[PDB]
């Protein structure tokens, strides 16, 4: 079977698509993280393996489960906003450097890499609706130091883009939409996958501090049901569609400013059945943004089904149910 090597495993992604593929009966996944708290329901299932390792430190053991693999996944990332203009130097030796070596094994043992990208590529761009193969990507001068995460992630898109017109790289990119949903990542876990702002907000309803509010932007949110589905697609690969293509993988219905995002899991929040053991709300503290989703539609045949207030309870239950209250 396929051998799917997970680097990064020990989160949100990680799990979900663990998860997944472990339902299929033809994969094999080998997770690898410097821990495994958040996988171990899989630890003693026969096609999962875990392997320790840190893509900081490891090099040559790293190097060695790429060849010994057919599919590779980097999910280890600093995505956390205030961390880009805080450490920004670690947030670039991380995410761009040390990805970059993984992206070059792949090339070097001609495996597949299906990496993901970032849905803060496109900027300021003005189309209503972001297209990966049309879009302008805009992005402020150098001296406003909140977009070196930005344009380092698309540097690496165009390197792999490289190395796919010079090598033979096989590859697929993936920007995902605020996925969210049970097992949130930790806010300040450097692997990729669920939505920091809204696991801000439920953190601020369990904690009992208010949300603040710049709250006017508004954003698109995916239940993690179809996001992984799609990312699950893209492992596939039918008929190898998704060779060479740059997928968004959102669903572009489920628009929302922070306020309005914020809104709705208070509501959810008060009629809760573990409501009582949370603090009262805190309350409020005072562009364009959508993703094109044909490419998803093209190479996977996939449509967002899940409806948004169906996303927000569960992803809020599931949390307040996993809080450990002692």
């Amino acid at each position: 079977r396929t051998r799917v090597l997970i680097l990064g495993v020990n989160g949100f992604i990680g799990n979900h698509l663990t998860e997944r593929l472990l339902r299929e009966d033809h994969y094999e996944v080998y997770g690898l993280d410097i821990g495994s708290d958040a996988i171990s329901r899989f630890l003693n299932h026969p096609h999962f393996h875990f392997v320790e390792g840190d893509i900081s430190i490891h090099s040559e053991w790293i190097e060695y489960h790429v060849k010994k693999c057919d599919v590779v996944l980097p999910l280890v990332a600093i995505a956390t906003p205030i961390e880009y203009t805080r450490n920004p130097l670690r947030v670039f030796e991380l995410d761009f450097e040390e990805n970059l070596r993984i992206i070059r094994y792949c090339v070097k043992y001609r495996k597949r890499i299906i990496f993901p990208s970032t849905s803060e590529v496109y900027g300021m761009c003005s189309d209503k609706y972001f297209d990966e193969d049309h879009s302008n990507l805009i992005v402020g001068p150098v001296n406003k130091p909140r977009w070196i995460y930005s344009v380092s992630k698309q540097l690496l898109d165009r390197v792999i883009w490289a190395y796919g017109e010079k090598e033979g790289l096989q590859f697929t990119l993936f920007r995902p939409f605020n996925w969210m949903g049970p097992r949130l990542d930790n806010l300040n876990a450097a692997r990729i996958g669920s939505s920091r702002a809204i696991t801000q907000l439920i953190l601020n309803l369990v904690e009992g501090s208010p949300i603040k509010l710049i709250g006017k932007q508004k954003r698109c949110f995916t239940d993690i049901r179809d996001g992984i589905e799609a990312l699950y697609r893209i492992i596939e690969n039918a008929g190898n569609r998704c060779d060479g293509e740059i997928i968004n993988i959102g669903n572009p219905e489920n628009e929302a400013s922070i306020e309005e995002l914020g809104e709705m899991l208070l509501a959810s929040f008060e009629k809760h059945p573990l409501r009582h053991h949370f603090p009262p709300f805190a309350g409020f503290r005072v562009e364009h943004y959508k993703p094109s989703i044909r490419n998803a539609h093209r190479c996977l045949d996939w449509e967002p089904k899940i409806d948004m207030q169906e996303t927000i309870d569960e992803t809020l239950d599931f949390f307040l149910r996993t809080v450990d209250l002692t």
